[PDB]
């Protein structure tokens, strides 16, 4: 049938819609913020076109300011007839075409300055254009260096190397029921101050009328000293003991076929080397909760040092377990 | 008359005045910190003016040293005479006017160095000025590039995108009279490790006369596992259960209007993308607190997906609730 | 025989061996990331080689374009003819060899532009090569500055500086057995917001048959207000008191030699100078726990100041202690 309403997909990225938000309006900072955060394949194109366009723009300007003053006419007539007169005190020496203007703009903008096409002092308009081009070039160059430095500072970024298990299992641990899943780390560095949270999403109904459509009740992670902190080195099993205070206290095996259950798992912490905090998410719906399974053991020391066999990360071995809601299991103990 | 003196405006900014603080003065570091943080409308202006003024200043120096050494007179006479006589070993070739001096300064500080106005081995004051100009140009260049790198790093920085409702409410949940409001977000990245702290700012009175005028009293947010943290994707209803420890345990509907209440809401977290901690604040006073109203349900399920209608963000309906102080209901629910 | 497998060695660096991981693809981003994090001995080499290779490559290009055109022939026949028959026909003036091509490439790419080898405006192919060289030089220059900027930024951080004692003790402190070790710091700065966590790695079996290879159990460190936060200026003695739920409850004094134990200590914090969160780890096994000892005092008052004496950091003196398991000292109280 048409897929259900899933609060967050199997890889985070909540499938929500945010409509009717008041339009704050398009800004001029959208362009810049996009420019700073681009892909290399397009950064190295805007970088090239910025130059290749500024050179051309100021080339057109120099070609004009050498057309108006009559410089092209001097270098076209006296260059044939008589070399004397210094070409009648042109604005810029030896600019006599559009290739000349283009090369002069390239020199003044890159700051090569060969010196064959030298700026004279015989017209202030040229001095104006030279000042303009120097300032424009400095600004463009500073901005492009900034972009490349930003791309360099974000070079260690990767995807989320935290992995989960597609199946979450309900089983019996230390006498009671337990909802459990597995989590594992692929990155070489050990995240610092890791933490886990678990939330059941439902549609609650208070006695007095309220109906919160997606109410995210929170669930306590099972742990000896009642904390959230975990030490992720080898893949490990996060558990939750379904007692009289958990919204799964009235969930049985037969009911777990059509059920308004969705368990959100949020794991976050600071990475040791890079130093930027990360958050990973996953979700399980009544399809991926299998009643009466358990996870296999993985670690084993073949010779000396231990070894984690990741080939069986999400495995699940069928086991024998009750078939009644956790409420029954204490309503009729010792059965 | 004047409204009762708030503590933090509903916008979020503090209103207190810090008067009579031993002055430390204004350092020189303020003039640089203010420079690294300017609007582009002014960053570009100072970027232009720094270079323009430096070029003009060192042009003045070059013109002066081309005067004092008797180099302008030699060029003017050689123009008056027939032959230049190698300008008789000038300080700096082909600098015969102020304009030429400006061009030479532009070439020396942008490092264009066309090379028609060279620099000779004659007078060492020229070499001293050249060293000064080189070092000053390098320092100014480095500073401007640093400021532009700062801008390109602060590209992502914006204002607060967190949203608190216009006015809180006080309703009945599970037979308990509790105070609740709504918080939401217009951002895109989930705030990593949010935390919601609530306080009551009220004038206390110790029995031994330790009167405090603005007393900040922490209040505990309702949570099934007793922690502040919240996962914020869709808009949430923050709530506070009024009980024996709650300062609001005496407030009635009719006595609400004439109360010196103020409830301060602080919300902290880390932005996943930009990685910089934030903080939002808001305040409620006895006018905003709507007694007896409760909010409306935003999220709706449709097209097999959830959807949030941000047009109803602040809507609140009136529902029939006890019109008596919390202590009245709690002491004698029916007696 | 072979040393028994460990979990975390005496210097952190978990000694596990993850295998069978579903290996991903190798991306060029890995090459760039390796480039951006390097050792100065290699940063300098890659920096130098980039520029040498680029100068040489474009020297080859310029020499080829001086060969294909009639340039080398013209400048070789001009010397014979003793007349400048090659002033304007040349693709790039005064480039008549490979050494001169190399000099011209250096001038164009470092932006010196001496001007003895000028860029003529005849051959369009040369103009194409010049534009290409300028763009490539700009890109390489920006990349290398970005690498140096990253080096400068992450320059401040250095290696670990937390000192842990070689082996622990099990004393009696305030009428109960306590497992103690000593942690000190050699750094000059302050670990802001430090924290201590203790775990027991051991192979556990459940009544239902779920066997966990290396289970990590959380140990409540002993603090008078039940918190982790430790303030570290003078070396501290971290202690844990063996109560009804500690896994070290039933381990006696005689059979501590052969017992599957391992105590992992993880100490986290935030340094003040650079604000880079750090985590330091260590582990103790059965062979390195000395029953009935206690650490000697280290700090003596010199009547002007206290004076820690780190020479005795790991010293530990033998004292009396009930030579029996922690269960017998309360189930058999008389002892
Ligand atoms: C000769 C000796 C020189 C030696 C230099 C060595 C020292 C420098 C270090 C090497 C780096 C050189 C600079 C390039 C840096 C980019 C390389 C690499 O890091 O990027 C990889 C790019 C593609 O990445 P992406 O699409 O953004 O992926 C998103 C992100 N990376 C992610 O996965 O999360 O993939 C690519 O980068 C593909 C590049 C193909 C095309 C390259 C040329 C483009 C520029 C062309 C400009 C010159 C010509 C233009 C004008 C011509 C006019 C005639
Ligand atoms: C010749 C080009 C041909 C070839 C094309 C080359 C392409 C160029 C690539 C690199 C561009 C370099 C400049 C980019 C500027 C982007 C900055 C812009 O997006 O910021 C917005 C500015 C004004 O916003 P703000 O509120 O004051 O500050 C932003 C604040 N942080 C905020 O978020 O809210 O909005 C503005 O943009 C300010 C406009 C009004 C400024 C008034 C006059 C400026 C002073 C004098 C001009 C100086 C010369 C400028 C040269 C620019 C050309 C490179
Ligand atoms: C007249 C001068 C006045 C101006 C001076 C003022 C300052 C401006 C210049 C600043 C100099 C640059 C700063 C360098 C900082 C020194 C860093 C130093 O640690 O590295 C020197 C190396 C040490 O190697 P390392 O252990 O890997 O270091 C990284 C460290 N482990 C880390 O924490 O990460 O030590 C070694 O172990 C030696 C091994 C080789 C290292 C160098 C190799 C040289 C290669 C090429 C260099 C020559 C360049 C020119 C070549 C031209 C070719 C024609
Ligand atoms: C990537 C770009 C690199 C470009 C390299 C140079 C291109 C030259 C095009 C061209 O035909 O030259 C022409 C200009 O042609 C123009 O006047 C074009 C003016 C606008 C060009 C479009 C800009 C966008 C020739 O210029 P001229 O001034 O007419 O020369 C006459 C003087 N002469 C007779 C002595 C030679
Ligand atoms: C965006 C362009 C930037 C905006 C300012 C630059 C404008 C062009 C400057 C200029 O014309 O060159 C001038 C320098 O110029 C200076 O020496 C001072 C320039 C700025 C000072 C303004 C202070 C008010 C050159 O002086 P001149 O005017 O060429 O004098 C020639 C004498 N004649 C006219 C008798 C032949
Ligand atoms: C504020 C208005 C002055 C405008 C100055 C801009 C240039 C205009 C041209 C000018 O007359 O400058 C004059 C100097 O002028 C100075 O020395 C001014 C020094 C500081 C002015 C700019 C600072 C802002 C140029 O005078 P000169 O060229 O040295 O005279 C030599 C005679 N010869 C030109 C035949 C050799
Ligand atoms: C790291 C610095 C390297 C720079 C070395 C400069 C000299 C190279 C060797 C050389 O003798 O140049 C020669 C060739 O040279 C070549 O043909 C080499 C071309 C390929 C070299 C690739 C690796 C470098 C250049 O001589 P030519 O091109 O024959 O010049 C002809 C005109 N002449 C005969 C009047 C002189
Ligand atoms: C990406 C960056 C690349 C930018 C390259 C810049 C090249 C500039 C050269 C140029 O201006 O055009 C040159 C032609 O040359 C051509 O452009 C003709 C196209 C070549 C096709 C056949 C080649 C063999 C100019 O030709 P011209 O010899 O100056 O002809 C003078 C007559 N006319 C200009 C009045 C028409
Ligand atoms: N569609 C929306 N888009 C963006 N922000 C919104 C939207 N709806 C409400 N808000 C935010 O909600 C806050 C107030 O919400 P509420 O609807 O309770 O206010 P109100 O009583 O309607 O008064 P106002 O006229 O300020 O909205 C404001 O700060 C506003 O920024
Ligand atoms: N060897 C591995 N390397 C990296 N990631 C893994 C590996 N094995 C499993 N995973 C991750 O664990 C999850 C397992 O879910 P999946 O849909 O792959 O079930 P599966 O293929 O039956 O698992 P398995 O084959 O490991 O039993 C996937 O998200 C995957 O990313
Ligand atoms: N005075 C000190 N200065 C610097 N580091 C020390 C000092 N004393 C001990 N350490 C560090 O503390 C660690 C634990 O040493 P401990 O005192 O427990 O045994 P030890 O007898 O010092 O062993 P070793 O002789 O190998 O250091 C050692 O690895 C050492 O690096
Ligand atoms: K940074
Ligand atoms: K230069
Ligand atoms: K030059």
């Amino acid at each position: 049938r048409l897929p259900k309403a899933r609060f967050i997909a199997k890889s985070g990225a909540c499938n929500l819609a945010h409509k009717n938000i008041r339009e704050q309006g398009r800004f001029l900072q959208d362009i810049f913020t996009t420019l700073v955060d681009l892909k290399w394949r397009h950064t190295l194109v805007i970088f090239t076109m910025s130059f290749l366009c500024s050179w051309l723009l100021f080339a057109i300007m120099w070609w004009l300011v050498a057309f108006a003053h009559g410089d092209i006419y001097a270098y076209m007539e006296k260059g044939i007839t008589e070399k004397s007169g210094l070409e009648s005190a042109v604005c810029v020496t030896n600019v006599r075409s559009f290739t000349s203007a283009f090369l002069f703009s390239i020199e003044v903008q890159v700051t090569i300055g060969f010196g064959g096409r030298m700026m004279t002092e015989e017209c202030p308009l040229a001095i104006t254009v030279l000042i303009l081009q120097n300032i424009v070039g400095l600004i463009i160059n500073a901005v492009m260096l900034g972009c490349i430095f930003m791309k360099t500072a974000q070079a260690h970024r990767r995807a989320e190397t935290l992995i989960f298990s597609r199946h979450a299992v309900i089983a019996v641990r230390n006498g009671k029921l337990c909802f459990m899943f597995r989590v594992g780390d692929l990155r070489k560095s050990m995240i610092i101050s890791a933490s886990v949270r678990i939330q059941v999403v439902k549609k609650t109904t208070t006695p007095e009328g309220e109906v919160v459509p997606i109410h995210q009740q929170d669930i306590p992670v099972d742990n000896p000293i009642e904390s959230n902190n975990i030490f992720l080195v080898a893949p490990l099993i996060i558990c939750h003991v379904i007692d009289k205070r958990s919204p799964l206290y009235d969930i049985s095996a037969t009911d777990l076929v059509n059920q308004d259950l969705e368990v959100i798992v949020i794991l976050e912490g600071v990475v040791e080397t890079t130093g930027i905090t990360t958050q990973a998410r996953t979700s399980y719906i009544a399809e991926e909760i299998q009643w009466g399974h358990r996870f296999v053991s993985i670690v084993t020391e073949e010779e000396g040092v231990y070894s984690v066999d990741y080939s069986k990360f999400g495995n699940t071995v069928r086991v024998a377990a009750p078939r009644c809601s956790a409420r029954e299991l204490d309503e009729k103990p010792s059965i």
